[PDB]
C-alpha cells in the first residue's frame, strides 16, 4: 500500500456540543439540545460537507421531541480542517413534538437525498417511558399513528435549504411494520449509477438517472435493523449490518438484480450490538473498503477503523484504534459513526460520545466528536 509512505496526519475535535459544554449548540432561535446523537456525513460533489445529527432536546433518550439538525463547512475547499471551518448549527426539520431522526444521506450530483425516519412525540420503541410532562409513551404499533415513518427530504444547492419532507412510508415501508429505521449513517451510488439507501430489512433503491429518480424497495430476509452497504471492488454489494444481540456483526452479499445471500456472522469483527460504518475509499490499485465500529463484543468504548484489500471485502486488517488519538474534554468516545471521503483525501468520521454523567440514564450528555485522518495513520498504527 503506497499510502503508508506519507506522513500519518489526524485531527480531531468536537463538532456537535450538548448543553453541558462551553460552546453548546444552539439554532439561531435560542433552541438548544441536552444531547446530540446519530451521526451522519457525506461530501458533496462540490467538496462541501454536510453533518447530520439528532438534536434530543429535553435528554439523551430515543424518543419524545427530536429535530433533524446539521453544520456544513463554511466553503467547498477547506475539507472542514479546523473547527473554524463549520457553520453554526441549522435544522433541517423539527416540526411538532416527535422524533425527526436516523439521518441517512446520499449524494447524487446535484442533489442531495435525506432518508429520515419519524414517530409520534406519544410513542417509543418500547412503551411506558415517562415524559418530560408526565406522559407515559405508547409502543409504537402498526397503526398509521402508532408506526414508524420514513420520508425523505432534498437539497439542491448543497445544503443550504431542504425539502418539505415528504412521508414515504407506504410506499417504501412494508405494511404492517410497527418499528422501522432507515440508517443511520449513509447511502451509496454505485458504479453503474443506482442509488442504494440501507434500512431495516431492505434496500430502498433508487433507479433511473440524476433529476428523474423512482424508489422501490429490496427486501432481505435477516438483515438487521440498522445497516450499512457498500459496493465492493468486485462490483457486487456488501450488506454490514448491526446484529439482534451483542457478539459480531452480519454480512451479506450480492447484487440489484439477483438480489443477496442470507446474513452470517462475520467472526473477524466484534461488534457489541452497535450501529457501524462502512465507505468504498477508492477503485484502483489496491483497491480499499474502510469499516468503522466499537471492536467489541460489550463496549462501545473501542472504537476501531479498518481497511479490507478483499475483492469481497472478506478480511480486514486489525487498524487502528481511534483512542491512539483521544480527545479531550467532550466525554467518552464511542458508539454510533458516520465515514466519508474528504476532497483532499481524508477519512472524515463523526462518532459519538458521552460524559456519562448520569451513568447510562437519560441525562447523561451526548455530544459528537469530527475526525480527520489519512490512510498512513490506519496503516501506520502499533497492531497493523
Ligand atoms: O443506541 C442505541 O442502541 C439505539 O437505542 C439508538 C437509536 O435511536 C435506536 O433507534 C436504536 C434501536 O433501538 C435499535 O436498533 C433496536 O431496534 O438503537
Ligand atoms: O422542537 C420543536 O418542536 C421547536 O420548539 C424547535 C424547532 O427547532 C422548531 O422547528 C419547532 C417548530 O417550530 C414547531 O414544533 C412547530 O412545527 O419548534
Ligand atoms: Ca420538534
Amino acid at each position: 500500500d503506497p499510502a503508508k509512505d506519507a506522513t500519518p496526519y489526524h485531527v480531531e475535535f468536537p463538532l456537535f456540543r450538548s448543553a453541558n459544554m462551553a460552546s453548546a449548540d444552539k439554532l439561531s432561535t435560542g433552541v438548544g439540545f441536552h444531547s446530540f446523537r446519530i451521526p451522519a456525513v457525506v461530501r458533496t460533489t462540490t467538496g462541501r460537507i454536510l453533518a447530520f445529527a439528532e438534536g434530543r432536546r429535553h435528554d439523551n433518550r430515543d424518543f419524545g421531541d427530536i429535530n433533524l439538525v446539521y453544520k456544513r463547512t463554511k466553503t467547498t475547499s477547506d475539507n472542514g480542517a479546523t473547527l473554524s471551518d463549520w457553520e453554526s448549527l441549522r435544522e433541517v426539520v423539527g416540526s411538532g413534538d416527535g422524533t425527526w431522526g436516523n439521518p441517512t444521506p446520499v449524494v447524487d450530483n446535484g442533489t442531495i437525498y435525506l432518508f429520515l425516519s419519524w414517530n409520534n412525540g406519544s410513542y417509543s420503541q418500547k412503551g411506558g417511558d415517562e415524559l418530560p410532562d408526565g406522559t407515559i409513551t405508547k409502543k409504537i404499533d402498526t397503526t398509521w399513528y402508532g408506526r414508524r415513518h420514513l420520508y425523505l427530504t432534498t437539497s439542491t444547492d448543497d445544503g443550504n435549504t431542504w425539502s418539505k419532507p415528504q412521508d414515504l412510508t407506504k410506499e417504501l415501508t412494508p405494511d404492517g411494520w410497527s418499528w422501522d429505521a432507515v440508517g443511520p449513517g449513509n447511502g451509496i451510488k454505485l458504479s453503474s449509477g443506482e442509488l442504494v439507501v440501507p434500512a431495516m430489512g431492505r434496500n430502498i433503491v433508487g433507479r433511473g438517472t440524476p433529476g428523474q429518480r423512482t424508489w422501490s424497495v429490496q427486501r432481505l430476509n435477516g438483515a438487521g435493523a440498522e445497516g450499512t452497504v457498500c459496493e465492493t471492488p468486485d462490483g457486487k454489494l456488501y450488506r454490514n449490518d448491526r446484529p439482534s444481540k451483542a457478539g459480531y456483526r452480519i454480512v451479506a452479499r450480492g447484487t440489484l438484480s439477483d438480489g443477496f445471500s442470507d446474513f452470517a456472522s462475520d467472526s473477524g469483527l466484534p461488534d457489541p450490538a452497535c450501529q457501524g460504518s462502512v465507505l468504498k475509499y477508492n477503485t484502483d490499485a489496491p483497491p480499499r473498503t474502510i469499516f468503522l465500529n466499537s471492536a467489541s463484543s460489550d463496549s462501545r468504548r473501542q472504537m476501531r477503523v479498518r481497511i479490507s484489500y478483499d475483492a469481497d471485502a472478506a478480511k480486514y486488517d486489525y487498524g487502528r484504534k481511534l483512542a491512539d488519538a483521544p480527545v479531550s474534554g467532550a466525554g467518552y468516545e464511542g458508539g454510533y459513526s458516520s465515514m466519508t471521503k474528504t476532497a483532499d483525501y481524508k477519512i472524515g468520521a463523526l462518532v459519538e460520545s458521552d460524559f456519562f454523567n448520569d451513568g447510562t440514564g437519560g441525562g447523561s450528555y451526548r455530544s459528537i466528536i469530527w475526525r480527520r485522518f489519512n490512510l498512513s495513520w490506519i496503516l501506520n498504527g502499533p497492531n497493523n
